[PDB]
Parts: structure tokens; C-alpha cells; sequence
């Protein structure tokens, strides 16, 4: 044994599931939001030597010796991810050092907040994340709330935006010490300015959770919220397009009276909450942060703002209901209650022709179990080089998915009737397999980045 | 753009880094006792395509879809970390999904705790980790002691040992919830038998973290925490040799009937209370690790790893060093060097210009956190590159050497700065570095590596 | 020394001050709306021997031994208490040990939640107590907001009531444990109703604070929130005209499923907050609770109802403002700044001519140095046997108060030079001084409760 | 109706049960360490037309007007209460408005510590009070246990003395911020110098809690808390011999310049903070008993408090009792029952069905908290009735005899229950004890009562 044997020679086990997975995301058309291809080049410093080093603490900081290297990886991590998003190291830093989102965000709250010190955020149904201060009316449910206390702001249900008057009312009454501006599920753009005379109101920070956005945030091509947000968090996937990973952007500086969230935002990553730093994952994400400086992906992140406003219009001219009325980002919000469907059940239908989306809530549903609602991301697709017309054809097998799935909710009762009588009906299975053939064969033709075989 | 472009081609600023570390690591003796070289095998499945999928929630229940192959892969992790420590499944289950082992012991402690609720560890300056409820005399350092309750536990300053008397003295006072065994700077093993008597006193859950023996514990070489203990977190890499991530083990089934309820509130404070999407290459290169430490190699390798540290210290011991609790019975050796002379953070500066990375470490005692009087050696890293025990009272050699140019050194500096310098500005003193580094990393480069060839 | 001496011989000094006290009560008009004048039974049971023992525990549960007489003292104020309210001792139960209100208050929060937990309650300036959960925006001000969570319900500006919309929509966003029906400074009832109907949707407890009010609940001249309301705290003086004491009543019984308050409730009072009970005040509060059962409490209780109406209509018949337009309890509230004056200035100006009054904030007020209202109560010169003429007299001594505090205004221009000129400028103290003697030689003329000379 | 009217006439049922606590007091031998026989004084300023003023606020900075005479009640009363203490002004402040004992102790918490901060009092069943922080092992009972982290010192079981060793070490670990110095069933002095000592070591503040003692510190009888304590709190009852009400003291001035910033936090935790209107007319009560805690009659009753506290432990040492830490140096004695053959529970109520009340007490060592194996007896309540040492030695004779009785009862019954009941249902239990009452009252009927003559 000498440790470098290959994969597929000392565990063909894991080299076929490894297989397997790679196949199943070349032969679906990858419809999830928060998904994405990540190139070869990243793949390649994720799996390297930097897993072997552990570097405690900060670049000149470290609590070990033989941190040279190292360092230069984190610093130059640092300068690029202020190169890719056009940041003024004299007025901003970033710590590189989050193992993802939901560890980005609490290392947050950490930093700046006591516990039990009070946060609002978009609530869960309405579009926020779990990070953002979710819990039930019988649970806490993120830690977010068990460690600090949550409020949240919600949509207006005529308009599917976000209530901005509900929000300055009740943030006068509950006094947060900090508001979390961002979205997993919202198909429009953020009244950052806003949000931040909210903040200024109640003397309350703002922090721009841009995990979804972040690479059209990148790319200029939306507008970017490091112009009124006092910290920026975001994931290095997403539309970021790299490894899995978290960001913390802080201002530094002067304020009226200087910053103090530096020193505070760090010690929080570390020695607070995190052990040692995952180096390889730190230079992937400075592998795909150089990519996202380049003029390609300026035009990547246009194309995923056409693809999903093409695919918006090309379900709208199908007669589909769009909450918020269409998009300005990278996804699309389906209502198909006026349609006759749910996106519990949806989603099966699609899942079983090799089409990858979620269930949504929708503005006025009451019932988790069957969600009224779908969600639909370009970024994914976009990344395979697919074009608006492809992203049209992606809509018409939808619809096929759609229709089969009103025709077996006409003949079932529950959505357990419906689960099986997916798979049991041969009649239906036939037509399931058939439009799956379709959908395989169509999306086996386009490229795929990364490796070859996993 | 095709996103199939090679590293060297696309960002040859990143290539030639990456090439400077593996550089770095071939001619180095790494003697960090946290450390160890990862397999070519789990380092090509921790970059993979599974980056790209998320998977949210656990197999069979995920909040998405296209799960099948992923689920089939976490399900085989779990299977192969029972195996590895050879568990009964009735008896024993795993949460796969923590991204390290600091996010692992946040995990447990939320999962069976209240916020404020109270929590003891040894204590950090005594071989803790800061995992285990560390505060400082002006402030709460780790997050576990602001969320929680901690108060430390020491060791006996006479024998180098945990006092499990004072323990539990102290315990009865304080009435702990929880009470972690594990270490992170401890040479002897941990009578988990007196910490569950203590525990069981009490009422208090006994969490074993056992992240710096885990492999020594797969290959049997060791007493297993097992054994005694409610709930297992480890991490995947230092002993056990795989990529960074964390593991969770806890019981299940019958406690006295009365169940045991940790599985639930263990697998609901990963997900969705703390942590977000799996992190699926992970997780695999984990399960490859796994399976390599259930092989008769892997046994070989932790036999060889004790024997090695034993064999460092037989021979620090016949040059006249001190060893806290006067030997090992692991992996590490922790050396006293405040008889000798010198200090932990002087010869860590000198030990690091010559190509022998260690860290300094607090005897018991001292209070000085500044210049602490001892060093930290580990054996793990070196044995995976067929170091042998001729081959560490090579290595404990060259530590002479830098030891003694040290002496030398603090004799004609008074100040750390001073003595930092001094290895840097002195022509005659930076000779004697430069020889003696040539002579470490030319033994050094002559060992196999694990990994890639360049990278 | 034997312990026997009376005062006026052994503490010169103080019985001095004693009679200065009692002649400051009988010469002015006291209009402060939580003040009473207590009947001398009282006064005779609360400097008793039974300052003497200490009991801790309860009837029948004692730590010590020869509690035998204190046991059923206890046990008669437990009765008596629920007598004076119509319960049903198989629905409701009572503890008689809280020191006073606000321990009564901090009780029933560490009995029915944890710490952190969420409450809501009326805010401070718009009539709530400092116990219901009040923090400034800078500091946290009442324990009751340090060890729990609150946030505040307002009134409407428009109408001087509660905003009950605004309350359901807050608290089903805030998710409060209990929500607190009881106000300090408000002139109307409470919808308690209406009340039920948040606490039932939210599933929060329901606590209804009393103490203003209380006598006129025990005499059935006001709806009772013992129909509603699953907790009910109240002091024993104020309206209840009793020593210095507080209540605690709980529901117990079957609730839908049986009733879990006695025990928290008990629990919290002693042995987790209080240590030794009073029984000097237990015993005097049970003696003022005999005379609230009385046909002499119910004609006293609407004389106030009649006393404070009286003076709500003389002060609007001479053109002056009133928070709600009117006021259906014992106390009114006046707004002065249609009249050109604020509350900081005509509460300093009465006080020099022996009327006591407290400023009070106003629906509209920025300013918290110089409120613009004035809290005038009936029940403690109803006390002393006024009438609805005898009120109106007292409007006609107020008026020239805030005739002289306009005149005074006009030659002045801030606080400081107000407070100043009524002291300086010999020709308003020899006009105040005129008016003090008509006031005292007026009030002189009535009884006064208690004893003779101290 | 005048509400001029007297109780006798306006309500009969109620001065009928008052008359009869009058003559309980009067007719038994008042032995519970924490009472005592209020003035008639003091008694006719509580019961006065200052119930009915509001004064929220403080002298000065009252929210209501009309406070003129109250604000020279409570100011002579706060210059009193540091006369009584020979205090100077310009070091010492005192607020006069906490309800009783334990609101006082529980505003110094939210005072000066954050929610779940740590404090450090002596545990219940070693002699320290509630609201020194006391959980048990399945709840937490006090609310300074529930709003704070409480962790308790302990007696050394060898000596009954408080383990000021044990102290130190664990307060290092816990690093308490708030050490509280104060007992309820503790006969000894404490040493407030160690206690100092510890504070100083892990920056604590150091709070003395003199409820019991406040009456023998005033007398300058015994050594004052004042000299070491950063904060004293006391009760007015107990040995002040006052109405019931608290008083807050704390240091103000220089502290190293460096000032101390106790004054504004410990105000602004009584009010708004925790109380609402104070009581006024137990202000006034407390003002008058501390006039009379100046006077050289007050130090002649505390050094006979200390006499007859003496007598009785010798008294009780003559005839085989033991007593805990082997006798007394302040006003209570505590008794061990368990190597006479008999427990604190059924002596408490053999001696309690003859006019005798006394509480039992934990013994240093059981557990037992049903059958606690001591007797705590007190001695300011009685010396107030002008008792001199013959007759504490003549009370220690009937308690001999109803020791004698229980013992008897005790080996004719099994139960607790059974022995409760056989001393009502035994026609000749009943009449040795009917004899023993008579005895016992007739004895104390006969001494003079503080108060008024009938109420
Ligand atoms: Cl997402
Ligand atoms: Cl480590
Ligand atoms: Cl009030
Ligand atoms: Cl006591």
C-alpha cells in the first residue's frame, strides 16, 4: 500500500456509484435553482494536497509553522474574491474560511450579536432561507432561532413581494439588531435601499444573504447590495459556479468613528465556531473566483438571466401562472393552482422523466404537504451552454410532465394514489418512459464541465 | 469556455501553488500529530461531481429530488463507519453529514442541550480542544462556552494525568449535563470506564471525542470509547487518514423499556437546525477512507504508528529529554523542554527553519502562554510515508541538532524577537540552519508519498 | 426598655413626621388616580404582632412549626379574596403573598415561562406598567424585559384606545407566550373579549393586571376579565382601599384536560422568589377585603364611577380636552395642550397649591421632558366623602391653577424658568398662595379614613 | 362608614385570630433563630397614613409630587441606617425601599451580574439561604438558581466549618462573579478576609449577607462584614429587631482614579427595574428600629444574645448533646439529635406540641432531608422577653424532657407517621406532654412582651 492507487482499481464499489451520479446529471435536464456545473479546473484544487494541512488561525496568524504556502492561497482567495465583485480592499475584507452558507451566516450572528438578541428575516414560506431565523408555531427549528430570537417579515400576498410596510412597522415594535436582506426562493429584485432606511431606523445592521445571486451580483449584471449592506454572505456554488463553501464580506474603515466588524467577524469563523480550515476547498473557491472576472462569465450570467426570462415567457404563453408575475433573476416561480396541480405532485411526474425541479409554497397556500407551486432555475442548464430556444423545448416537456400528471390526478384520490399510480398503471409508465426517453436523449447532446467519468 | 479545462492550463497562478505545497510536503518531516497524507482514492472522490448535487435531509427523506445514486452513497458510508468500528447497527448509528469535527461537537451539544446548560471538558492548556467549553479569564473563547455553560477539568501536575478524583469532586458541585472524553494534546489513554462511573453519578450524557485516536481505535490497537461512552464524534482526517469531515456516533434501542432518544434530536440538530446541504464529495471520500481502514494494512499502519511514537520516545529519553507523563501510549509524545533549557515557542521557530514542523504545547504547570515550555510530536503522518522506528531516531536526531543551535541561540539573544531574528540575521547561524535543512529534506524526499504525484 | 413605649415618646423625631405626613393628606386634594386613604381596621392589622412570624410554606405545608393562627388567617384572606369577586373556589384559586404589585407580576412569569420568553403587553407611554415589559431603544429598563422577551402593543393615535387590529397582527407574527390585558393610565374598558380572541389564536396565556381597577370590579360596577382571563394580578390598595400588598388569582379545575397553574403559580411565589410572607400585610389586606363585600364598597365604588364622570364634564364644560373623549373608570385624562400647556408645567403649579397630580404622556407626544397631559383619579377623595359638586369645586381649583401656569408661561421660556418664576415673582407666589389656602381651608373640611394624628 | 372605626368593632372574626397569635407568642418559648419581638414603636409606624403615599422614585427624584415629608422619612432613614453601622457617607450608600430579604438579594444580582452569570453561595443543606442560588438534582428551586448560574460551597464535614480551601479551588474553575458571604444555619464566624482573598484572585465581587448577624454587627459585638464586602445586604427583622424590610449597602468613592459604579446600578434595580411604590410605612418602622440599635441598651441585648446563646450550648453540652462545630460564636445554636437516638423531625414536633418551636436541621453528612438529624435554636427572640442565662439553662431542662418523650414515642413506634400520630392518640402521651405544656407556658407567661398589650 503506498497511497496512490487510483479509485476505480482499490474501491470499484465507490468508482461506480461515483459513475452513476456523473451519468445521471449528463442524461437530466438539472432544473434546481441552487445547482450547478463546477469546472474541471475547480474540481481539480478541491481534490489536491491542501486537504493535508492544517493552518489554525489567519494568513501571518497561524497557530502552526509551515504555513508559506498556505498563506499566499488564502491572500490571494482574498484578493480575488474582492477582484470578482469590484470591492475596495480599503473599504471591504472577506473571510475566506466558512465551511458553507448556513456556517457563513451563524458565524455572523455570533460576531455581532448576543444571544438571544433579536433578528429579522424573510420567513421560510415566503421565500427565506432556514438561516434566517425559521421556526414553527410548536418548534424551534434552526438553531438561528434557538440561539437568538427571530421575527419575521413576509410577502404581500396580492402582489408576491416583499410587504416593505409591514416590514418598517413591525421592525419599529420589535427592534431587531440585525436584518437579513436575502432569498432562496423570489423571483424579483431586493429594494436594498429600503431595507436599509429600515435599518437605520431602528439602528439595526443589514446583511445581504446574496447566496443565490451572487454571480450575477459578479457579473453586473443585477444590482449589487454592497453598495447599502454593512456584511455580504453568500455560498461559492449557487451561480457562483464552484465548490461548495462559504464568504463573509464585512465594510471596514471609517464609518461617520470606525468599523469594528472585522475583528469581530473573524474571531467568530475562528477560534470560535470552526476548527481548521479546509484549504482545498479554499483554493478551488479562488480558482472559480478568478473565472468569474472574465468576460465569460459576464456572459454566462446574461444568458441566465435570458434563459430563465425565456422560460418564464414560454410557460406564461402556455397559459401558466407566475407568482410575482414573471422574473428578474435566475428562476421562475409556478403557480399551478390555476392550473389544476400542485407541486407535490408535479415534481414526481417530472422526477420520473429525468427532470429535476422542487416544490414551492405559494402566496395563500395552507396545506405543506401539497404545495400549490414549483421552482425553476436557469443557472444549471445555462452552464451546459443551453440557449433560450432550449430552454422553450425544457418547457415543452414540462408540459407533457404537467398534462400526464392532471390526467392521473383525475383517476387517484390522495397523493399517495397518485405516487403509485405512476409506477403501478402500465398505461401511464409507458408514457412516462417514452417522454423520458425524449427528454434523455435531448439533454445527452449538450456538454457537460468537470471530468469525463466522474 | 467548456469548464473541462485542465488547472495548469486555466489558472497557472493556482497550478504552480498547489506544486509549491506538494513540494513543501515531500521534503518536510511533518511531525504535527493533528496531520496525515490523504489517499490518491479519496482524494479523487472528494473531487468529483458530487459537489454538484444538493441533497438536503437524509436518504429517503430529502427535501429534493435525483437523490437515488447520492442516497446509495451516504447509506455506504454509514454502513462502512459501523464496520470500521466494528458496531452493532441495533446498537449504533452515524450521521455522515458534519462538515468537521468542530461543527460535529456543536451538533451534539444543541442536539441534547439547552441553551445555557452546563458542559465539562478538560481543560485546553491541559490537552483539550477548544471544542470542549475553552474561557479565558476576560473572555468566552469557543462558542460552546457562550451558548453553553462549561467549566474545565484539569490534570494532576504531578503524574502528567487527568485527575479523575478531582473530577469528580467537581462534578458533584457542578452538575454537568454533559461530559466530554477526549483530547487533543494527551499521550495516555483515557480510563473511559472511571468517566462513565463519574457520569452516571451525576445523570450526564458521556460524549466521547475521540478525533486524535479514531484510527488507532479502528485498527484495535487501543481500548475503544465504545464501550462506555453515549455519544462518538471523531474526525475523518488526522488517524483515520481520509478527507476533512466529521462523523457522529450514538446509541440507539434500549437504555434500561426505557429507549434511548438520541438518534432523532442528533440526526434534526444537523439538519435543518445548523448546517445546510450535504457536502456529498465529502462524504464519499470518507466512505473510501473507511473501507481502507477496515483492511489488515490499516492494522498494520496503527501498530507501526504506536510503535514509532514509542520507538521517538526511547530516544528522546536517552538524550536526556523529559516527557509529560513520562512516555505514551498513543500516537504523540509530549517533550518537556524547560530542564533542557529552552522553551516551546523557541524551538518550534528553529525546528520550522529547518523543515520540521511541530507546535509548541503547555506543560503542566507553567501559565506562560506566550513562550510554553513544551512540544507536540506525532507519528501519524511520517508512518504513512513507511517511516519505520530506525527511521524516527533518525528524525529525533535532527531534532537534537536544532535543539542545541536553540541553546545557542537564546544564549546570545535575551528577547523572542531578538532570538527570531538571530536565525535569520546571524551568517554563521543561518549556515548551520541551511546544512541541517538540506540533511532533513534530503532524508525527507527519499520516503513514497500518498496522493497525486504533483499535486 | 421593654419594647412598650409608644412612638410620640420613644421617637420624637419621627412622630413629628408622622403628623406632618398625615397633615399634608388631610390639607390638599389628592387626585393621583393610584392612591387611597386606608380605613384605621386596616392600619390596626398591619402593625400587629403578626409581623412577629415567619411562615414560609403554605397552610397546612409550613417549614416551621405554630403556624396554626397564621394558617387561618391565610386561609380567611384566601376566602375572603374570592368572595369579594364572585368565584367559584372550585374554578379559582388565590395566593395572598406577594409583597406587592409588581412582585405579584414578576411571579406569574417565572411560574408559566422560561426565561427568554415572549410576552406582550400595553406600552408605557401609551398607558401600560413598567412590569408589563417595557425597554427603552436603548436600554433595557423593567427586569420584566431582561429576563423575558417583550414587545409592546400601542394605541391608535386617531381614538386613545387600544389598536386590538394592530395587537392580532403583531402577535401572530411575535408568537408571545402571554399577553397582558391591564393598563396604568387609560379611561376606558378593556376588551377582554376581544383580548381571548388573540391569546386563543397565538395560544398564549392570558393575564389580566387589575390593579387600577379593581375595586370597581369587586363591586360589579365594571365587566369582570375574571370571564376571560386565565390569570388575574392585582395590588390591594388603590381602589381596593387596602395595605400595601398584592394578589394572584389562577384558574384551576378542568380546561378542556385539567388546569397546571396552582402549582407553578405557588411554586414561583415561594420558595423561588419571596422568602418569609408578610402576614401584618395578609392580615390587613383580609380585613379590607371583608369591607369590598359590603353594600358600603358598591356605593363607594359608583360614587367614583360618578366622581370621575363629574369631573370629566366640568372640564370639558370649560373647554378642555380628554384622552378617548371621556373616560368610563375612576381616573380622566387631560390633554392640556389644545389649552396652550403641558403636564411637566400644570402638575408643578397644582402641587404648589396642594393638588396632586401626575403628568402624563399624550397620544402625539415627542417629548417625554414636557408631557402634555394630566392624570387626575377619583378615588381617593370619594374616600373622603365627595361628591359630584364637591368635584366640580375641585375643577374650578384646577382651572385657576392652569390660568396662572398660562401667565407664567408667557413670561418665561423653558422648564427651568417656569418652575422658577412660580417661586420668585412675588406677585404669582402671593397669587398661589391665595389659592392654596382656599384649597386647604376646602379640603380640611372633609374626614379622612385612618387614624386621628398619624 | 368613616373608616375610622377599629378592628374590634368593624371586624371581630379577624382581632379575635390576632389576639390569639398574641397569646401563642406570649405563652410559648419563641426559639426559631430568625425571629424576634418587634417594638411597639416601630410597630405604630408601620401600621400609619404612610401606606397610603406613592413615591416611586428616590428622595429628589420622585415621578409624583407632594414626596416633601417623605423624602425626609427616607432620607433620615438611610442616615440612620449608616449611623447604626458607624458607615461614612462618603464610602458607603444604603437603600432603604427593597421589600424584605430576598428582593434585596435577588436587585444586587440584577444589578451588577447579566442573566446566567455565576454566583457562588453555601449550599441549603450546609447552612446557606435560598436565594444564595440552591438547585437540586432534578430542579431548579430558587429563582437565583433559574435567572443565574449557581454552583454552592460546601461545610468540611470533620470540622463543620466552611471549607474555605475547597472555595478556592472550585471558585478558580467556576470563576464566579458574585461570591456571596452569608448564612441561616451557620454558628460560627466567618471569615471574611479568605473570603476576600478568593474575590480578589478571580476578580469577583464579594457580597455579604448578614441577615441573621445585622442586629450583633450594629452592637460592634462581633467582627463587621463592612471592612471586606463590596456589598452588604441584610434583612430588618431577625436580629435588627425591626418590621420586615431589606436594606442594601454598597461601597462608593475610590475603588484603586478608579471609582466604584455600585451606587447607579443598585438604584436602578430596585426601581424601575424590579419594585414599584415603596413602603413607606415600612420605611418608616425600619428608621425607628434603627434609632434604637444606637443606643447602649441595644449593645447590652446583643451581648446577652450572645450570653444566652452560650449558656445554652453549655447547658446542652452538660447533658450528652453534640453540637455542630462543638458550640457557637454568634446567637443560634445547632444541635445533633443523631447520637441521642433521635431525629430533627420528630423532636421538631414533640417539642412543638409544647409551646416550644425550633426547626429542624441538616446534620454535615446525611441526606436525609425528611429526617434531618439537627436542631436549630435561636436565642434573640427569647432575650428580648429580658431572659438571662438561668433561663435558657431552664429552657434546656423542658427541652431534655420532650427529647426524653420523642425518645420513648420513638421505640414504641415504626413510622414518622406513626410516631406524629401516637403522640395525639396516646391517652398517656398525651398527658405527659399535656403536663410538660403547662409547665412550659406557665414559665414563659410570666416574662415581659415587646409590642402592643393584646394584638
Ligand atoms: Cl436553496
Ligand atoms: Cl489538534
Ligand atoms: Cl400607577
Ligand atoms: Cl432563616
Amino acid at each position: 500500500w503506498t497511497g496512490q492507487e487510483s479509485l476505480s482499481d482499490s474501491d470499484p464499489e465507490m468508482w461506480e456509484l461515483l459513475q452513476r451520479e456523473k451519468d445521471r446529471q449528463c442524461r437530466g435536464l438539472e432544473l434546481i435553482a441552487s445547482e450547478n456545473f463546477c469546472s474541471r479546473a475547480a474540481l481539480e484544487a478541491l481534490g489536491s494536497c491542501l486537504n493535508n494541512k492544517y493552518s489554525e488561525g489567519y494568513p501571518g496568524k497561524r497557530y502552526y509553522g509551515g504555513a508559506e504556502v498556505v498563506d499566499e492561497i488564502e491572500l490571494l482567495c482574498q484578493r480575488r474574491a474582492l477582484e470578482a465583485f469590484d470591492l475596495d480592499p480599503a473599504q471591504w475584507g472577506v473571510n475566506v474560511q466558512p465551511y458553507s452558507g448556513s456556517p457563513a451566516n451563524l458565524a455572523v450572528y455570533t460576531a455581532l450579536l448576543q444571544p438571544h438578541d433579536r433578528i429579522m428575516g424573510l420567513d421560510l414560506p415566503d421565500g427565506g432561507h432556514l438561516t434566517h431565523g425559521y421556526m414553527s408555531d410548536v418548534k424551534r427549528i434552526s438553531a438561528t432561532s434557538i440561539f437568538f430570537e427571530s421575527m419575521p417579515y413576509k410577502l404581500n400576498p396580492k402582489t408576491g413581494l416583499i410587504d416593505y410596510n409591514q416590514l418598517a412597522l413591525t421592525a419599529r415594535l420589535f427592534r431587531p439588531r440585525l436584518i437579513i436582506a436575502g432569498t432562496s426562493a423570489y423571483a424579483r429584485l431586493i429594494d436594498y435601499a429600503r431595507m436599509r432606511e429600515v435599518c437605520d431606523e431602528v439602528k439595526a445592521h443589514l446583511l445581504a444573504d446574496m447566496a443565490h445571486i451572487s454571480g450575477l451580483v459578479a457579473a453586473k449584471v443585477i444590482p449589487s447590495p454592497f453598495k447599502h449592506a454593512d456584511i455580504v454572505t453568500t455560498t461559492t456554488h449557487k451561480t457562483l459556479r464552484g465548490a461548495r463553501s462559504g464568504l463573509i464580506f464585512y465594510r471596514k474603515g471609517v464609518k461617520a468613528i470606525p468599523y469594528t466588524f472585522e475583528d469581530r467577524i473573524n474571531f467568530a469563523v475562528f477560534p470560535s465556531l470552526q476548527g481548521g480550515p479546509h484549504n482545498h476547498a479554499i483554493a478551488a473557491v479562488a480558482v472559480a473566483l478568478k473565472q468569474a472576472c472574465t468576460p465569460m462569465f459576464r456572459e454566462y450570467s446574461l444568458q441566465v438571466l435570458k434563459n430563465a426570462r425565456a422560460m418564464a415567457d414560454a410557460l406564461l404563453e402556455r397559459g401558466y401562472s407566475l407568482v410575482s408575475g414573471g422574473t428578474d433573476n435566475h428562476l421562475v416561480l409556478v403557480d399551478l393552482r390555476p392550473k389544476g396541480l400542485d407541486g407535490a405532485r408535479a415534481e414526481r411526474v417530472l422526477e420520473l422523466v429525468s427532470i429535476t425541479a422542487n416544490k414551492n409554497t405559494c402566496p395563500g397556500d395552507r396545506s405543506a404537504i401539497t404545495p400549490g407551486g414549483l421552482r425553476l432555475g436557469a443557472p444549471a442548464l445555462t452552464s451546459r451552454q443551453f440557449r433560450e430556444d432550449d430552454f422553450r423545448r425544457v418547457v415543452d416537456f414540462i408540459d407533457e410532465g404537467v398534462n400526464i400528471g392532471l390526467e392521473v390526478k383525475s383517476k387517484t384520490a390522495k397523493l399517495q394514489d397518485f405516487k403509485s399510480f405512476l409506477l403501478k398503471d402500465s398505461e401511464t409508465s409507458q408514457r412516462l418512459a417514452n417522454l423520458r426517453q425524449r427528454v434523455e436523449q435531448f439533454a445527452r447532446a449538450f456538454p457537460m464541465p468537470g471530468f469525463d467519468e466522474h
